[PDB]
Parts: C-alpha cells; structure tokens; sequence
C-alpha cells in the first residue's frame, strides 16, 4: 500500500546567524501538504502561540523564518518526517 516514505528533497540550513538576525532555512518534502515535527535540539517547538517563530508551508517546502535567534534557541534543527531525516546545526553568536 502506501509505504513510500516523505523524502526531504532541500537539506537544511548548515550556517550560523547571530542574535537579533533572522535565520532563513529551506526545506521541501516530496508529498505537498505532508506531515511535518520541528525539534530544536530534541524540544519540540509550540506552533500554539507564535510571535517569534514563523511557519509557513508554500505546497512542499516548508519555512521556519526565525525573526530573532537566541543563543540556546540555535540547538540542533532536525525535521521528523514520515522517515525523512534532514539535520541542521546552528551556532548563534551576539556580535
């Protein structure tokens, strides 16, 4: 039946921003509208209330436009998928 894993065909961001920047990362999946979990160095972010996080889903691809990156909040990005894994490492830095 459908086993046909969600593939993340756009790698995430691999680049270091500082605090008060915006991080802009690119990622699309190879199903529109699929089913998506951003974790933040293992903790999930809330989606509840957002006013510094913004999630935009354009058909595949998927944008988390960090309006002001923290030092603690750059952790480890990883998109959990249906079985896709994409793996993003970032480094804030107050300049």
């Amino acid at each position: 039946g459908s086993h046909m894993p969600v593939l993340i065909t756009r790698p995430l961001e691999d680049q270091l921003v500082m605090v008060g920047q915006r991080v802009e990362f690119e990622c699309e999946v190879s199903e529109e509208g699929a089913q998506v979990k951003w974790l933040k160095d293992g903790v999930e972010l809330t989606r509840e209330e957002t006013f510094k996080y913004r999630f935009k889903k354009d058909g595949q691809r998927h944008h988390l436009i960090i309006n002001e990156a923290m030092l603690e909040d750059a952790g480890h990005y990883a998109l959990c998928t249906s079985g896709g894994q994409a793996l993003a490492e970032l480094i804030v830095q107050e300049k």
